[PDB]
């Protein structure tokens, strides 16, 4: 077997026990890495289990790209079963444990049970161990993996959570080299959960390439199609930031808890202004386009700034000073907690309390008691903190503010507003984890313009394009995994892809054999949700919020625009037809059969009745 | 098995294979524990080994009162085949780590081999682990404790080596909690020479042992005994610094290179000045009589001060100040050096520079100098730094300065000048380790008063007080292992430890079964020692250094007065006449095979004629 090791590390924290499992290169070829590796993984060993409990598997899957000097593939995909959705949820970082967990010699690592006190693991090539934390417990993400430096060296990946991970924060995620991050469904919680509070991998290990001088040039030629890119140049400058002018222009800019597509104060939070105050940049591992920009915040303290942040702690916010929005961004890195679901619970807050639905609380605006409330669900102190950190879905419930909780599947919106634009409503509806931008950012084709540089439609050929994006961004570079970002911002043509997944593997897959993968995962992770919810599912499930149908955009020319709920209906249609499912989102046992998941039909049927 | 576990845990760095030997009751019973079962190891396992090389072993060997709540019982001997001497090597210290590698369910630790780069060994009940300490090499020893006990927690216990150990100083020592020390004889440079940083402890199991209620019932008995005594009051106040005024007043306080025994300006660096500047006080495991006394040195950092410290950075360099001498102190323990072989080292660099033979270099009184030396000793910065560091052995057949090297065997003579003490020059002379009071302090009872509070003569009967005192000091509390000084200072009876061991063990030692077995210890010792050095081996090994013998005192009534060789030469022939040692101080057939060390015979007579 090349590229792929065939080997997983178990380490098991209730026992103390530290394992290897091989796994069959059938199993290898068949989900390739990544998302697809552990929603096999979670579809074998995480049914029925309790987010929270020791049961819930913790898996840090890397892929055959992983390891090596691959363009921008210093990736790494974290999953486990969501204790914020209840569902499938994962989320990917670089991050240079993704290299050294694969120089190690494995392809993932899959942490169960739950330790007696805090504890991280270390890996060390074959030397693995549980060890204490105590030390560290409490301490910032920052300061943890700083600390873990000056103890083992800087040649190692460092992922750490914060207190909010430490707290169960429904929306905690894992971070690494302060800014990168990972796991938006609550992989943090589920690493706190287990009294995990970090993990520290090196790696020495030649990982067996199937042919050397063909990776060795493929990759030099990538690395300088890329360089070579027209849009490179202000790709350096800006990175993701782009997307707030973009997005302001198009009215998909999130404002005040999504209740409009434009902010008035868009400029002095915008990649202009972010170049402006940049003072650093950083990147994942083996990458040649680096986006990791950083500020200096409005303490003086550095901040790396990604698009998401800024919409969603900023314009959803009613903040207008990027210095301001960059301290609650830093915030989210070093307690360890998503800036998207971070922002857009604290927004829900903000319209509750503008409303009078919430007594106390920030209102728009107010970066002083946003800063505080941020701060007050990392540490779960007092009861607005306590119910925010839960997230949108669970505080709507107790609230009664369903009209304006902004989530599908329990998971937050992402940074963009969907009033006019179906087919990115629709990726957020389907979107395999929640909510998320990840699998289909389809808005700027919807659009005809994208951040480097209208009427609306529910033409059919929506629902095939979202289908189309999740194969490629929900799929493949979840499986390698490597950065999409080097296709989608620069232009970096997609043919390098199965061409190095050869050269690597040795095994020729063909762009149907990839599409197929893809769909397999797509499948099997519905599967999984469907079983995990017993069985209660239906359309709804891949419906947008009802705010998009029941109020429209607050100003420009298409003020009072807003999406027609029976035409969404026709388009999810059309979207599960060309999936193979059924009326209910859930996949047809022929389906399921075509994509040889022949093993969840006597599993879904002790649950619903398939067709 | 009771008290003693009868495990030995196992570190190879050069293969990183960690595995427990066990051992025989038999073998336990046989050497009790710390240095007893040290010599036993060494004798096998470190046989015609370099003493920096691979091959040497370092061991940590505690002893069946530690790990228990027995009175000033939480001390460990640090043990290798000496870098200074050639010899056999020890040295002792109070830690935390005693107390914890034995709840972890080991009786000693064993490392071999070398690591390829800088490493610390994590030990925690039965998961023991080689971790990187790539980040920490070159880090003093208070750092390097301070930061590992921010990963892992305050509950471990830490032994660490500070620049001297990694730099190969011959007299680098083991530092735990910021001022205990072991190891004179190098047993720093051996586990520098190792690339081992640090080692890590924490034991949570019960130790079995025979007879619960009586151990209680002894050592509360004991800690009373302890807190009622006559002297605790004035030992808690000044601990060992009693001693300058005490050496001062009978001319035993070395001064100048041990020119002389009296120092003008003692009071300033004496006991009341201690007093005077003491900031906190510290002590080792389950001591109710802490006597580590911390002050504030000139530069307004902790120091903590013990007598010898003090001796040999002080009126032994001609400096006054007790500030001053603690700068000197804080740096030896920083560094990671012995404070005595320091001193001594630095006092022959300073009688050289003063006498012409050394062209460059500091002079008596001279702190600025002493200090800016002893950091380039511990850097090996420079040509006088990297002299130095070898020690006044090797310092002195260099630079031909023999005639004032004052040292046995290699290792630097400590805080007690002799030139009218024959039984403490006779202790010195015949120390199991090189020269050091360690095992015999017999001075005060040749004058007849103690610190915590004559004619010289020659009597044989002061050659059976040494081997008493050895068989106590250098033997019983060495293999407990436990503090000498309850028992030296206030008073404690002897009589608990026989005891205190039957209630651990099960096992009844009479007071002979003690000496015997101390005695076992003491020739097994000097056989290593004669093997090791190829059968070349006399009476002159056992010589006080050469000093006492061509000088007299310098000051006051016993101006002139000095130690005579014809009588020195027949008390040290008295000394062997009792220890069953031939002529040349090698042990006789007939002695081993009493001591059981028959064994050692056929090795001995493969390097010389036995007697
Ligand atoms: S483009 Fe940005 S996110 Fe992608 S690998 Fe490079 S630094 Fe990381
Ligand atoms: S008397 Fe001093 S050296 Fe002995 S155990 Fe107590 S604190 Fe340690």
């Amino acid at each position: 077997m090349y590229g792929w090791w065939g080997r997983i590390l178990r380490v098991n924290l209730t026992t103390g026990e530290v394992k290897v499992q091989e796994y069959p290169e059938e199993v290898a070829k068949k989900f390739i890495g990544g998302r697809g590796l552990a929603a096999w993984i979670l579809w074998n060993e995480a049914r029925g289990v309790e987010p929270l409990s020791p049961e819930n598997k913790l898996i840090f899957a890397a892929g055959p790209f992983n390891g090596l000097p691959t363009p921008s593939g210093g990736k790494l995909v974290v999953a486990a079963k969501s204790p914020l959705t209840g569902g499938y949820g994962d989320g990917n970082l670089g991050t240079m444990a993704s290299v050294h967990l694969r120089r190690a010699g494995y392809d993932a690592l899959v942490v169960e049970g739950k330790a007696k006190k805090p504890v991280y693991i270390y890996i060390e090539d074959d030397n693995v161990s549980i060890l204490s934390a105590e030390g560290l417990w409490g301490k910032t993400t920052f300061e943890t993996e700083r600390e873990l430096k000056e103890i083992h060296g800087k040649n190692v990946g460092v992922l750490t959570i914060g207190p909010a991970g430490e707290n169960l924060v429904k929306y905690a995620v894992v971070i690494s080299q302060e800014g990168r991050a990972a796991g938006r469904p609550g992989m943090g919680a589920v690493m706190g959960s287990k009294k995990l509070k970090a993990v520290v991998i090196r790696g020495t290990k030649e990982i067996p390439v199937a042919d050397k001088e063909e990776l060795k040039k493929l990759s030099q030629e990538a690395y300088n199609e890329i360089l070579n890119s027209p849009g490179y140049p202000f790709w350096k400058r800006q990175g993701t930031m782009a997307a707030v002018e973009w997005c302001n222009t198009n009215y998909a800019l999130p404002t005040r808890n999504f209740s409009d597509g434009y902010f008035e104060f868009a400029r002095s939070i915008d990649g202009y202004t972010m170049e402006g105050m940049k003072v650093q940049q950083r990147g994942c591992p083996y990458c040649n386009m680096p986006c990791g920009n950083v500020v200096l915040d409005a303490e003086g303290q550095e901040s790396e700034l990604d698009y998401e942040n800024v919409a969603l702690l900023g314009s959803n916010l009613g903040i207008g000073k990027l210095n301001e929005v960059s301290v609650l961004n830093r915030i989210a890195d070093e307690m360890g907690m998503d800036t998207i679901s971070l922002g857009v619970s604290i927004a829900h807050v903000m319209e509750a309390v503008e409303r009078g639905i919430l007594k106390e609380g920030p209102t728009f605006g107010d970066f002083k008691g946003a800063k505080q409330l941020a701060l007050d669900i990392a540490y779960r102190k007092g009861e607005l903190g306590n119910l925010a950190a839960e997230g949108v879905k669970a505080m709507a419930e107790k609230l009664g503010t369903h009209d304006f909780a902004m989530h599908v599947k329990g998971l937050e919106v992402s940074g963009y507003n969907c009033y006019i634009y179906p087919a990115m409503a629709l990726a957020y509806g389907t979107s395999a984890i929640g909510a998320h931008h990840k699998e289909a950012w389809v808005i700027a084709w919807e659009i005809g313009t994208a951040p480097i540089e209208y009427k609306i439609s529910y033409d059919p050929i929506k629902a095939q394009k979202v289908v189309e994006l999740q194969r490629l961004r929900g799929g493949l570079f979840e499986m390698l995994t490597a950065c999409r970002l080097p296709w989608v911002e620069v232009g970096l043509s997609l043919d390098y892809y199965p061409k190095l997944l050869k050269a690597i593997t040795g095994v020729t897959y063909t762009w149907d054999d990839l599409y197929k993968a893809a769909d397999r995962v797509y499948s099997l992770i519905r599967a999984y949700w469907v079983r995990e919810f017993n069985g209660k599912w239906d359309r709804k499930m891949d419906y947008p919020p009802k705010r998009w149908f029941t109020e429209g955009l607050k100003s420009g020319p298409h003020k009072g625009e807003h999406l027609d709920e029976k035409k969404y209906d026709e388009l999810l249609s059309e979207y599960y037809r060309i999936r193979g499912w059924d009326e209910r989102g859930i996949p047809k046992k022929e389906t399921l059969k075509e994509l040889d998941l022949d093993f969840v039909i006597p599993e879904l049927e002790k649950v619903t009745n398939l067709e």
